[PDB]
C-alpha cells in the first residue's frame, strides 16, 4: 500500500502573507504603514509555491520566501534523504512584493528551483511579474538592471557536504551592470544582456528530460497579447539558448483574427516536451476569461520541431492561431451560458500524460450571473493510450491537478488538512482513494507535489498558524508503484 515514509520540518520561518487582499490600484498607490499587517495582491501564501521542490539523486530542494514582513529573504534548502539531514542559504534578495511595494505580497513572484543532472549546477529564478526595464517601482528601489532575477551556482554544487552548501557556490554578477559585492542576480541566462528576450517574463517553470537535459518556460507578454517561451541549459557551455517562442506575440496581425494570451504549461511527460493550455482572448463575448483548452506536443527531444496536435498533425510552429491544437471546448459544458461573461474560466486547469501515451486534462468551468459563481463544473478529457476518440465527462470530483507515475494518474490533496491520494489507470476515469492520512496526524492549509522514482514529495504549509511567519514540512509518501 501507498505509505508515508518521512515527515520532515523545514522552518518556523516561512513568509506568509497575513493581512487583506488589495485591490491592483490600492497596491499600486498606498504607502507603506509601520506596524501594518502583511497585506496581498493576489494569494496570501507565497510559500509553499510555484516550481518550489526538486529531487535530484538523494537531495530534496526546496525554496521559500523567510519571513517575516522586514526579512522576505530568498531561501533554498536542500534535505538530504540519506542522512535526514538539511541545510539552508539565505540570498541577499528580499521579496519586493507588488511592483516594488514590498508591503503587499505578490503571489506571482515565486522562487523556481532546478538542478542540471549533467553539471550538478543549481539554477534559481525569482521574484518576477512581468517587469521592465521602465517598470515604475514608485521609489522603491532601481529596476533598470533588476527586471529579470536569475540565480545559478558552480558546476558540482547539487552534492557539496552540508557543510560546503553556502552561497560560496552561487556565481556573482560580475557584468557592467553589477550592483556589487552581493550581487547574486543576473539580468540574462545567455551572457547576453537582452531586454526584449528577458523583460515581461512571469512563471518560471523548469523541467527535465529522460537523458538529463534541463529546460525552462516562462509566459512573456501581458493577459491581452501574452506567449509561452523555452530555453534549455547547455552544459557544455555553461549557459542557456536563446528562448523560443511555442506561441507568437501579436497574433492579431500574423494571421489570428486578434492578439491572444496563453494560460497554461510545458511538462516533460512520456518522453517528451509537450504543452496543454486555455486561451484569453478578450473578446466582448461569453467567456469572461479563458476559453478553449489546448494540447500540443513535440517529436523532437530538444522539443523545438516536429510539434503537433493531439491527433497527430503537424501545427504551425510558432503558433498563430491557437486553434490548431483544440482538444475540446469548456464552453459546450455550459451550452446555455451564452450572455456577456457569462463562462468563466480562471483557474484549475491541468494535463499529464501517462508513460502509456494516455492523454489527460482537467479544467473548471463555472456559469457566472450577476457577478457571482453560480455553478462549478469540473470536467475530465481522455484519450487512451493516445489514440481513439477523446472523452470528455464531468463526473470527476473537484480536483485542480493531476499527476502521473507508473501505469496511474493520480488525484493529490488536502481533506479536513489531511493529505489524501486518489488513483486512477491511465486511460480511464476509474479513480478510487488509496491513502488518506490518519486522525490525529497534522493539519496542512496547502500544499505543492513533486513526483520522483514512483515517490511523492508533499511539500507542505501547517494549517492554523499566526503572524507572517509559519511552520513547513515535508512528506515523503511512497506510491508503492
Ligand atoms: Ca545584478
Ligand atoms: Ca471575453
Ligand atoms: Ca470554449
Amino acid at each position: 500500500a501507498i505509505k508515508l515514509e518521512h515527515e520532515i520540518k523545514v522552518t518556523d520561518q516561512a513568509l506568509f502573507f497575513d493581512g487583506v487582499k488589495k485591490s491592483v490600484p490600492q497596491a499600486r498607490t498606498q504607502a507603506y504603514i509601520e506596524g501594518q499587517k502583511y497585506n496581498y495582491a493576489y494569494g496570501n501564501a507565497i510559500a509553499p509555491h510555484g516550481d518550489a521542490i526538486k529531487v535530484y539523486k538523494n537531495y530534496v530542494f526546496m525554496t521559500w520566501y523567510r519571513g517575516g514582513i522586514l526579512d522576505r529573504h530568498v531561501m533554498l534548502t536542500r534535505y538530504n534523504t540519506l542522512t535526514g539531514k538539511s541545510v539552508t542559504i539565505e540570498f541577499p534578495h528580499q521579496h519586493t512584493g507588488f511592483e516594488g511595494r514590498w508591503w503587499v505580497g505578490e503571489t506571482h513572484n515565486t522562487i523556481a528551483v532546478a538542478i542540471s543532472p549533467k553539471d550538478e549546477t543549481i539554477h534559481l529564478l525569482y521574484d518576477m511579474h512581468a517587469y521592465r526595464e521602465n517598470t515604475d517601482t514608485g521609489g522603491n528601489g532601481d529596476i533598470r538592471k533588476d527586471y529579470f532575477r536569475y540565480s545559478y551556482s558552480l558546476a558540482g554544487a547539487a552534492s557539496v557536504t552540508d557543510n560546503n552548501f553556502t552561497l560560496t557556490q552561487f556565481v556573482k554578477d560580475t557584468s557592467v551592470n553589477s550592483e556589487g559585492a552581493t550581487d547574486y542576480k543576473h539580468l540574462t541566462m545567455t551572457g547576453i544582456e537582452d531586454h526584449g528576450q528577458f523583460s515581461r517574463l512571469t512563471y518560471p517553470t523548469f523541467f527535465t528530460s529522460h537523458d538529463g537535459d534541463l529546460f525552462l518556460h516562462m509566459r512573456q507578454g501581458s493577459s491581452h497579447d501574452g506567449r509561452v517561451v523555452f530555453n534549455k541549459y547547455l552544459a557544455e557551455q555553461g549557459k542557456w539558448s536563446h528562448f523560443k517562442s511555442f506561441n507568437v506575440l501579436g497574433a492579431g496581425k500574423k494571421g489570428e483574427i486578434k492578439n491572444w494570451s496563453i494560460y497554461g504549461k510545458m511538462k516533460y511527460a512520456d518522453g517528451k516536451i509537450r504543452i496543454g493550455f486555455q486561451r484569453r482572448f478578450n473578446l466582448p463575448d461569453r467567456f469572461r476569461a479563458q476559453d478553449g483548452m489546448f494540447y500540443a506536443y513535440s517529436d523532437d527531444p530538444s522539443g523545438e520541431t516536429q510539434w503537433k496536435n493531439y491527433k497527430g498533425e503537424a501545427i504551425t510552429m510558432p503558433l498563430v492561431k491557437a486553434d490548431e491544437a483544440l482538444v475540446m471546448r469548456p464552453g459546450d459544458l455550459l451550452p446555455d451560458a451564452t450572455a456577456k461573461d457569462q463562462v468563466s474560466i480562471t483557474g484549475g486547469f491541468d494535463w499529464t500524460v501517462t508513460e502509456n501515451g494516455d492523454l489527460h486534462l482537467i479544467g473548471q468551468t463555472n456559469e457566472w450571473v450577476n457577478k457571482k459563481v453560480i455553478k462549478k463544473v469540473y470536467s475530465h478529457t481522455y484519450q487512451k493510450a493516445g489514440v481513439g476518440e477523446l472523452i470528455t465527462t464531468t463526473d470527476f470530483p473537484p480536483a485542480s491537478q493531476l499527476y502521473t507515475a507508473g501505469e496511474n494518474i493520480y488525484i493529490i490533496g488536502l481533506e479536513q488538512g489531511r493529505p489524501f491520494v486518489e488513483q486512477a489507470k491511465g486511460g480511464t476515469n476509474d479513480f478510487t482513494r488509496v491513502y488518506y492520512a490518519p486522525v490525529g496526524s497534522q493539519s496542512f492549509q496547502k500544499g505543492i507535489v513533486h513526483i520522483h522514482d514512483g515517490k511523492l514529495y508533499y511539500y507542505l504549509l501547517e494549517k492554523g498558524g499566526a503572524g507572517d511567519k509559519r511552520t513547513t514540512y515535508l512528506q515523503i509518501i511512497n506510491l508503492d508503484i
